[PDB]
């Protein structure tokens, strides 16, 4: 049996522009720089977590 995962933006749900399309190295969700608010103005040079994660963590 297989799997195959492909990654969309939580918000737009689309899995395009995937230069910024963020990944979650804790949850693995998607989301574009531009799909959050407010919007990613830089791109993580390093792994990124989402805020969903960050406010669990905290
Ligand atoms: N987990 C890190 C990550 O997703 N980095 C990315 N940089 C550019 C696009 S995605
Ligand atoms: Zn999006
Ligand atoms: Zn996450």
């Amino acid at each position: 049996h297989m799997s195959i995962m492909k990654v969309y933006c939580q918000i737009c749900r689309k899995g395009d522009n995937e230069e910024l399309l963020l990944l979650c190295d804790g949850c693995d969700k998607g989301c574009h720089t531009y799909c959050h608010r407010p919007k990613i103005t830089t791109i993580p040079d390093g792994d990124w977590f989402c805020p969903a994660c960050i406010a669990k963590a905290s």
